């Protein structure tokens, strides 16, 4: 009865095998039955994942302010803060970049219901900006708006540390209280997801086997250009960015490699952040890293590490905008992966996350998720998004081991 | 300072309240009843059916987690396999004894000068999908009913697992979320108190415009009701509670014996929880060990099922019935099993009869603001006081016919 | 960093100025257009709180004063507040009536004055108190249903509290536990807010000068003057009598008091000027375990200060709209008001987040473009009207202390 079976191979065996389902009842077979009847169970994954995105967004940007939030953070935070902050910089950069040499999304011009999808363009700035600021912020955070329910999170997060600092302890525990139970909600949020993803085996296999078998064979060479572009701008993070910081503070990148080599496979093989965690420890152990370094940077990478996410968000932004036929410019690109990212502190692992920001992206784009084309397109990522989410955690342990070494040698 | 037993106030209100209305109804002014004396009824209606989202989600996260593997303890796994399947036979008499008596048909309501249509019914695939809340926050938000069962199952599990966690930042962050969202559904539970203060008054108004109005065939018809259910009442204590005390070599004679004043003592309380200090001393008197009915005893007062489901099983048929639509066995299990199975942690909890019925009838299509259904419905209302007398003693009944059984299975 | 008083008071005089100047000869327009949107980030800013301040300030304040979880010496400071806030909205009232605050300018901003929607059955009107769901009443904005949704919750925790099952017990604690640092993290959102205000209120009223004419700086001194001299005949109708007539001597007790009102009048803060007012309470010669419990309730609870506040803006904002209000609407408006501003005392700048409450209450939605101008107004001038405003709360909290040590 019972599959304790590796997560991740049940997804990746659901994806590999669905596709081949698919596609052989595409070419002499019934591209409608699927969509009938094996479709429904895919739809039932899209719900079960965008059910989560407003209450992890929101309850895990209260705790995420509140870990950032100064003068609450020490002085030992306050630096590799620093660090993340200049490395999503750069991620968010090679993100578009990669987006950008491959091309994912032209060449599949989707029209599902027999009409192309026509994105509604845009409130006036004046009024676009007004509108981040939430009328009211229960009522934001009741009906899915997005940026509104961004600006609440952080506002709060912000204002509870600030209530930690006050002399009056009846302020101070009432405030430990509350975000004490914004976490854990977060907290019961990403179990959840756990849950989900034992499903996702099924619902991947269903949402791909419709793809395959109504848009063709064209569609498995464009996920493939998505995963590339994804990949060696992974590795390209680390080259360029990660030994280069290595290199500019005196630590050797190969040997340091050699030690975090099974540490980075772990979280390639487990997604987890937090499940990798003892494995990263232990390697920041063997660089030999002070105990009182490690012990509070890397719980904190695991959060609010955004450059991973950031390569991710930058290729399945371009990629989800291109296949429905909307041309995309550099400056909506990082207006968009910047929201994303911005919006994504305090989420790195989380098992899904990738994914999940995706949706918030859409919501808050205009593209709304029940329209045939969006749906039709985000269950493509949505299929690979278990092969991106394995590159993604990995470069997060990779980024948070050379940011521990970074500030444990300034130390 | 009316300080007076609440119980005899509802009663006094209802007796009064019949002949005040029907008096008023044969030579008397229907018309001026409805529109001085039902507005009165009007608030008792909207101050239940307010507590209805609160009660049902918060409820349902303790229930939840009070159940839930494996958290639960195999003294307790023993005893919930045992209100499992004592509910299986409550749901089965519930149906039962509401097709034998037939409440409902005789009056047909056509308040507005038309009888109630009701609207049927999104294709099966549309209205699983539709369980998954899009968006949990919403679906709290604006009354989804089916969703909010959904999430606030899945939340109360998650919650437990972690509670698991050798992390006690994670531990004690799900131990202050579930402790407040508990309180929460504590304090339901004590406004529930308040407004059945109210409910002399309110109840008075309701019965008095329906009998005002609906003539004096709805007294025989509110009687059917009230056999129906004490009829089916007793035969679950003689069918079941006996019959499982004998297979398990307990004397049903005796029992009741001791039991013979904590029965009492819930028949004219309601309250489970008010009952507990009388049911714990009498598992003594039955020689019940401490360990045992110290923790049995307050999971019966919340995650017993068979009571409503008999009061469930007898209000569905008959509200449905009097609005002129006829029920198949099929949909009342499917409309009564959707009540029971969301009305864990909510067994006293003073008018969770009259509560989850109003949750009922949202979920299945029948707006409460309609004129037919809202008079149906102020009927059960009027009568609800009456049936939860034997709603509870039924309940503390099987809970001291689950502990007998379960300490006998221990030492 | 900058003294946060200051920085608004110097907006508003600024602010002001290049209006007026870039009204006679200027472009209304063009203020309009570039200044306004400011102005308008600012308003938004504010009537985002008013949900949440509303609500988890309404269950904790329930909780304070709520039976019998409040001591024997909290129930006679409680009939204190209750009977001096009852002459406050006498006079917030009858100040509002004696200055004609609001006539004067009829303001028609679309090419079309604001006509006020009227007004469901007293039964469907009062049915709809209850919120037939709490969430969403939370949700979407019900204000008199979340007021009274807050209200019942807070009673029922405090019931919770006096239970013998520690499970409940403890259960109840952490529930208004996290309501509470909730009301408490949504005043220091204000705080930060309200270091926008400077650019913010410069913003509003540049555009109220630029475009209603210069008639609107001596409308704004109507409403200062009405609230300044109904604060001050608080203080010495009923504070002053209330004093004299439990044995203190008035003249000798302003002595004392001398610097604490003047540094809440230039603070704005209750909890600021708290250390202030403990030091001039020993002073006078309270007990210390008298003193250390009722000025911290004081600060909270004082609703005597808000009372004036909402007496005379509620009158300005509807008579400006030109619709005329009578003395009975009036009370019904501000009891309303001031029973849903129990625990927001301060709280920086209560009395404009209350004023919005009580306009999405009434019907007039803030979108409105006449509605959000005679609101800018008051939103301009607030930081003024809130130094007296806290100076009376501070003032009426030593009078209670005085009095109900003297009773002990
Ligand atoms: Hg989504
Ligand atoms: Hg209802
Ligand atoms: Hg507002």
């Amino acid at each position: 009865k019972y599959i304790e079976y590796p997560v991740l191979q049940k997804i990746l065996i659901g994806l590999i095998l669905g596709a081949i389902v698919g596609l052989i009842l595409g070419h002499y077979g019934y591209a409608h039955a699927v969509h009938t009847y094996v479709k429904p169970f895919g739809d039932l994954f899209v719900r079960l994942l965008c059910m989560l995105v407003m209450p992890i967004v929101f309850a895990s940007l209260v705790v995420g302010a509140a870990s950032i939030s100064p003068a609450r953070l020490g002085r030992v935070g306050v630096k590799i803060v620093v660090y993340y902050l200049l490395t999503s910089a750069f991620a968010v950069t090679l993100g578009i970049i990669m987006a950008r040499l491959f091309n994912p999304g032209a060449g599949i011009h989707l029209a599902v219901g027999g009409q192309q999808f026509q994105p509604h363009q845009a409130p006036p700035l004046v009024h676009i900006l007004l509108d981040i600021v939430p009328t009211n912020p229960f009522g934001a955070l009741a009906n899915g708006q997005v940026l509104p329910t961004i600006f609440f999170a952080i506002i709060l997060g912000i204002a509870i540390t600030y209530l930690m600092n006050s002399e009056n302890e009846k302020v101070r525990k009432s405030a430990e209280t509350l975000l004490d139970a914004i976490n854990g909600l977060a907290e019961a949020m990403y179990k959840i997801v756990n849950g989900v993803m034992q499903y996702a085996p099924i619902g991947v296999f269903a949402l791909i086997a419709y793809v395959m078998a109504e848009q063709g064979v064209h569609v498995v060479g464009e996920l493939a250009k998505v995963t590339a572009a994804v990949y060696v701008g992974l590795t390209l993070q680390i080259l360029l960015v990660y030994f280069v910081l290595l290199k500019i503070y005196g630590i050797d990148p190969i040997s340091f490699i050699k030690h975090a080599k099974d540490a980075m496979l772990t979280a390639f093989v487990t997604r987890s952040s937090s499940g990798t965690l003892p494995v990263t420890m232990r390697v920041a152990k063997e660089m030999g890293i002070s105990e009182g370094i490690y012990s509070f940077t890397l719980p904190l990478g695991a959060t609010i590490n955004m450059d991973g996410t950031a390569l991710y968000q930058g290729v399945a932004t371009f990629f989800i905008a291109n296949a429905l036929g909307s041309h995309l410019t550099v400056g909506q690109q990082l207006t968009i992966v910047l929201t994303a990212v911005l919006a994504s502190i305090g989420t790195a692992g989380v098992p899904g996350a990738g994914a999940i920001m995706l949706c918030m992206v859409l919501h808050s784009v205009g593209l709304p998720l029940t329209d045939p084309n969006v749906a039709a397109a985000y269950a493509m990522i949505l299929g690979i998004d278990a092969i991106l989410d394995m590159g993604r955690t990995m470069v997060n342990v990779t980024g948070d081991l050379t940011g521990t070494a970074i500030v444990a040698k300034t130390e």
